C-alpha cells in the first residue's frame, strides 16, 4: 500500500500528515521547486524581517481559542487545530481586517472618506434615491444573503443538511439574477415591493464586492458570508502567520523529513496500469518517470488535470464535464516596498495623517483595494510593504495584462498607475508617494501554469450539477480528487483541508475501514459539521 | 461657423481609428492619428511565419467576415456587415477578398466531445444519455433548442435593422438583466411543438446547450449577446469571407489611403496617458492629450481606446459622468487566445488518420471540449500551386481562453513546450491520429492571449447581464464639454467584430459634425450612411 499525493501545496500535505499519523506510506510528487501552493510569501531582497507580503493566502478568520490552542467550533476550526498540531498556536499575530488606529479610506465616484463616516459618494447622482442610500449596501446585501446563511450555518451546527438543500434549489441564480428577478427587500426597509433596478444592483456590487463577482454563482456570496463570520452566533479572531503564510507549509515538509518528496517532477499523466485488471495500481508519469501507487490523492487544480493525460483513469462523463465547468476566477497582487510605513506615520497633502495602522482602504479605482500590514506594526522595525492592489473578477483580469509583461516599458506604466491610483485614495501628489518608492512585485494568479486562475469561483448551477462528481472517486475507486476546489470553502486554506479530509476518508474506506475510528478521532467524524 | 482651427484627434491607428480618419478625410476634416504601438491594425493582426510560405500565416484577431451578398461592381445588399462590404468596396478590395470556408469546403470537420468523435453532420449524440439528456432532448438537438430561445428576440432586432425602428431593442433591454443561463433557468419554455415538458431547463440540459452551441462559461454572461451573436453570424444569406494576405491588408490599406497626398503622418509610439480639456470652465476649451510624454492640443477628440485601457488613462479634466465613469469599468470584456502551428504539409487535407481514413479538410472548423476547443483550418491560398501549411490549432473563449492563457507568454521554454504538447495531444485526439505523426510534422508554433496584452486589456467587449440596459447608453453620449467621443468596437451591438468598430466611428463621427459642422452632414450620409446600423434604403 503507497499512497501518491500530487501537490505539495496545504492541501496535499495535510493529506500526507494525515496519512502519517495512520501509518500509511506516501509521496508527493510537486511541479516545483517549492511546497505551499498558494501560500506563497515574496520577501523583498534589501528588506527587513517584515519587509515581505503573502501573494496568495494572508488571513485566516479562526474561531475563538484557549490558551492550549483549543479551538471553539466554527467554520475554521479546523485551520486552527492545524496551526495547534503542529505548535504554531502562538506563532500567530493578529490580523487587522479594519484598521487599529484611524480607519482606512473609501475613494468612490471621485468622493473620498473614512470608513464609517456614512459617506453617499455621490450616488444620489447614480440614480440611488434617499432611501436605499439611508439603509446602506451592507443592510441590504445582509438582507438577501442572510437567510441562506443561516441555514448553512444551521447545517454545521444542527448536522443537517436540508439547508444545503435549499441553496441547491436556488443554486441556478448569480447573485445578479437573484437580486434581478426573485429577491424582494424586506418590508422594514419600507421600500417599494419590486426587485431592485440593474443600476441599484450595481451599486450593490460596487460596494460589497469586485466588478463581476455577482454574475457568479449566488452560492458563493451565501458561502463567502459564513467564512467570513457573518453569520452565527461566534466571533472570529483574525490572524496572520509571522514571517508569512510560508512558515505553515515550511513547518509541515519539515515535520515530515524527520520521518518522501518528488521535487521539481511536474505531473503529466495519471491512469491505471491496467484498466482491465481488478488489481491495478495507480501509475503517475512525473517528470518523465512512472511511478505506482495503490490509490492517488490529487491537489491539481482542476484546470490543472485538463492539461494532464487522464486516459485510464476512467473518469465518468460528469467527472470529465466537472473538469472543465467547474468555473475558477482570477485574481492579481502588487506588493511595493517602500522607505517607511507612510500610511502609519505620514500625511496627506494638506496636513492631516493617515493614522493607518493594518486594516484596508477601497475604491473604486483599478488597485480596488489596499491592505496594509499587520505584521511586525509594533517591533522595533515596522514593515515598510503595502499591498498596493489585491483584485478579484473583471478587476483581475484587467490589472492582469499589465504584469509579468517582462518589459519595462509595461512595468513602468503599471507602477505609475497603481502610484497615482493610491495617491488619490490617501489625497495625496503622486511625487510624494514616488520619492518613497523601493521595489515593486506583482503576481496574476490567472497567468501562472501551477494554477491557471486564482481558486475555484463557481458560476451558477456549477454546485447543483456538477460538484458532487468530483467527490466520487475515479480509476476504480483508487484516484481521489482533491483540493480547495472540492469544498464549499473555495479560495481559503480550510477548503483545501475539508478536499484532504474527505479524500483520505474515501481512501481507507475503501482499503483499511478498521483505520476509521482513529481518523475520527485525530482528524474529526465529518469534514465539515462541528464538533 | 466651424472654427477655422477644428482638429480630430483620432486615439488608437486600429480599424475604429482608421475608419474615423477615412471618413474625416473624405469631409475635408483635419485630423490626426495617435498609435502607442509602432503597428497599425491593433487587433486585426496577421503573424507572418518566416520559414514559411506565401500563405503561412494566420490572423490573430479578426480573419472571417459574414458579409452580405454582393454584386459584380461591389455593390452590398442591406445587411449587419454591409458597412464592412462596402468600406472593402471603397478601398478596391471587393475582388481581393476570397472565400471563407465555415465549414469544411470537401468532407466535413470533427466533432469531439465525451470521448467520442464524429463527423459534424452525423448526427451523434456524444454519449449524452450517460449525461442525462433524454432521448426528446437529443432527438430536438441543440441548434433547434437555442434557435427556439434565441429566435424571438434576433427576429425583433432584425425586423428593427429592416423597418428603422427600435422597438425590439427595447424588448431586449427588458430581458437584458437576464444571462443566457438564467434565462434558461427562470423564463425560457420550450416549444409545444416540442413535445417536451413546459418547464425550465434543468441546469445537466443548459450545460448540455452550452457544451455544443459556444464556449465553456458565454452562457454566464448577457442573454443580449447571444442574442446579438446569432444575428452577427447570419442565423437573407451571408457570404463568408477573408482578406487575401491576412486581415492586415485592410488596416495596411487605409493607411496608404490616407498617406497618398504626401500628408496625414500617423503619430506612431505615442502611449497616451492623460486626455482631458486644457481649462474645464472655459466653454470653448480645447482638448489635451498627453501621449509619449508630449501635450498635443485638439478641438474634439475620438477616443477608440478600448474600456480597460481607458482606466489607465488620467481621464481628470474629461469631465465624465458619474455614469460614465461607472460604465468604464463594469461594461464587460471577454478573453480569447489563439494558437498557430506551421506545419510541413497541410496534413488535414491530404493526410490520414491512424486507421487509413483521410480527413480530406479544406477551411472548416473542428471542435471538441478538450482545451483547444477549436481548430481552425485555413480557407486561404487553398487552390494554389502553395496551400497554406499553418493551422490555428487552437481558438478559444471564456473561461477555456482564461485556462489555456496561462501557459500563454509564460517566458519560458519549459511551459512553450508543455503548451506544444497539450495542443498536438489534443489535436490527435480530435483527428483520431498519433501525437508523435503531428509532432513529426510541426515546424513552428506561435500563441497569442488578448487577455494578457497591455494594448487591448481583453480580447473584446463582452458584456455581462444589465450592462446594455444600464450603462451602454452613458457613453454614447459625449464628455469633456461635448468634446470627447468614446468609439472602438465595444461602442456597439456588433461586439467582437470589425462592423462594431466602425459603427462606432459613424457615430463619433456623427456627434462631431452635429456640434461642429452641420453642413457636411448630406455628404457624410450619401457617403457613409444615414444611419449606424439601420439598414439603407
Ligand atoms: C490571491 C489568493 C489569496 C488567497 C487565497 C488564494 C489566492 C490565490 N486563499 C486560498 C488558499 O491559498 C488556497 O485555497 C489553498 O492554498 C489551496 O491549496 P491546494 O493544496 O488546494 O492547492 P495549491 O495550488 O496551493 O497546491 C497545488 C500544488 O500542486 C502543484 N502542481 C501544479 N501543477 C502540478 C503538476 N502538473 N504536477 C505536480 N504538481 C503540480 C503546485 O505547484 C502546488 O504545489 C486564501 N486562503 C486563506 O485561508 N486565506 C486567505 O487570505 C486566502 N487568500
Ligand atoms: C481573437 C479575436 C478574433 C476576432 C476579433 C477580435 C479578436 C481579439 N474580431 C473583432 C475585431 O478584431 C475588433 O472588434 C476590432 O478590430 C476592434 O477595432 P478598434 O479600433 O475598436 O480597436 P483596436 O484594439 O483594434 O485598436 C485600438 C488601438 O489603440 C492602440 N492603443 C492602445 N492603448 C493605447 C494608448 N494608451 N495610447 C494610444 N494608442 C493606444 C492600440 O495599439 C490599437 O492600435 C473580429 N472581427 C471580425 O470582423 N471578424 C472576426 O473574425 C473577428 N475575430
Ligand atoms: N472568496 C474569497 O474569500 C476570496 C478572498 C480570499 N478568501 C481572501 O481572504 O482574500
Ligand atoms: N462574439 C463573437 O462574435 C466572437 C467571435 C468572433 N467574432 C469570430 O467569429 O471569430
Amino acid at each position: 500500500e503507497r499512497v501518491g499525493i500530487l501537490g505539495a501545496g496545504i492541501g496535499g500535505l495535510y493529506s500526507a500528515l494525515i496519512l502519517q499519523s495512520l501509518d500509511v506510506p506516501f509521496e508527493i510528487i510537486e511541479a516545483s521547486n517549492r511546497v505551499g501552493g498558494r501560500l506563497f510569501t515574496h520577501k523583498f531582497p534589501n528588506g527587513g524581517k517584515y519587509d515581505y507580503y503573502d501573494v496568495g493566502a494572508m488571513r485566516y478568520p479562526l474561531p475563538k481559542s484557549d490558551d492550549k490552542g483549543n479551538y471553539q467550533p466554527g467554520v475554521m476550526q479546523r485551520v486552527g487545530q492545524l496551526f495547534t498540531y503542529l505548535g504554531m498556536h502562538k506563532q500567530l499575530i493578529p490580523y487587522y481586517f479594519k484598521s487599529n488606529k484611524s480607519p482606512g479610506f473609501q475613494y468612490f465616484n471621485g468622493v473620498r472618506a473614512r470608513i464609517g463616516e456614512g459617506s453617499s459618494f455621490d450616488a444620489p447622482a447614480l440614480g440611488i434615491n434617499s432611501s436605499l442610500i439611508d439603509i446602506g449596501v451592507t443592510k441590504i446585501v445582509n438582507d438577501a444573503v442572510g437567510p441562506f446563511a443561516q441555514a448553512l450555518f444551521d447545517d454545521l451546527q444542527k448536522h443537517t443538511t436540508t439547508g444545503w438543500d435549499d441553496m441547491m434549489k436556488n443554486d441556478a441564480y448569480s447573485t445578479r439574477s437573484y437580486f434581478s428577478f426573485k429577491y424582494l427587500p424586506s418590508p422594514s426597509f419600507g421600500l417599494p415591493s419590486e426587485h431592485f433596478s440593474t443600476r441599484v444592483i450595481n451599486w450593490l456590487e460596487t460596494f460589497d464586492k469586485s466588478t463581476g463577482w455577482y454574475d457568479r454563482g449566488l452560492t458563493e456570496t451565501v458561502l463567502e458570508a459564513i467564512a467570513f463570520g457573518e453569520v452565527g452566533d461566534g466571533e472570529v479572531d483574525w490572524r496572520c502567520i509571522d514571517g508569512g503564510s510560508h512558515v505553515l507549509p515550511d513547518t509541515i515538509a519539515a515535520f515530515l523529513h524527520k520521518k518522501a518528496f518528488v521535487m521539481n517532477a511536474s505531473v503529466t499523466a495519471i491512469g491505471l496500469e491496467n484498466p482491465n485488471k481488478e488489481d491495478s495500481p495507480m501509475v503517475v508519469v512525473a517528470g518523465g518517470q512512472k511511478r505506482k501507487y495503490s490509490h492517488v490523492i490529487s491537489t491539481l487544480p482542476l484546470p490543472v488535470l485538463r492539461t494532464v493525460d487522464l486516459k485510464n483513469s476512467k473518469l465518468d462523463i460528469v467527472q470529465s464535464n466537472a473538469l472543465r465547468k467547474l468555473q475558477y476566477g482570477p485574481s492579481i497582487k502588487i506588493g511595493i516596498l517602500f522607505k517607511e510605513p507612510w500610511w502609519t506615520t505620514g500625511q496627506d497633502k494638506n496636513g492631516e495623517k493617515f493614522d493607518l495602522v493594518g486594516g484596508q482602504s477601497y475604491t473604486d479605482l483599478p488597485i480596488r483595494t489596499v491592505v496594509y500590514p499587520s505584521y511586525g506594526v509594533n517591533t522595533n522595525a515596522p514593515s515598510n510593504t503595502l499591498i498596493a492592489s489585491y483584485c478579484w473578477t473583471n478587476d483581475a483580469e484587467r490589472m492582469g495584462s499589465l504584469i509579468g509583461t517582462g518589459a519595462a516599458t509595461y512595468e513602468e506604466q503599471l507602477e505609475h498607475l497603481v502610484l497615482s491610483n493610491l495617491a488619490a485614495v490617501h489625497n495625496t501628489d503622486y511625487q510624494y508617494l514616488k520619492d518613497r518608492l523601493v521595489d515593486v512585485h506583482s503576481w496574476d494568479w490567472n497567468h501562472n501554469p501551477l494554477t491557471m486562475g486564482a481558486f475555484a469561483f463557481f458560476g451558477p448551477g456549477d454546485f447543483q450539477d456538477l460538484y458532487t462528481s468530483l467527490n466520487r472517486p475515479a480509476a476504480n475507486g483508487k484516484l481521489h480528487f482533491a483540493g480547495e476546489a472540492l469544498s464549499v470553502r473555495h479560495a481559503w486554506v480550510v477548503g483545501a483541508l475539508d478536499s484532504a479530509w474527505r479524500a483520505v476518508y474515501n481512501y481507507l474506506y475503501v482499503t483499511d475501514p478498521a483505520k476509521l475510528p482513529k481518523f475520527f478521532e485525530l482528524w474529526g467524524k465529518n469534514a465539515e459539521w462541528f464538533e
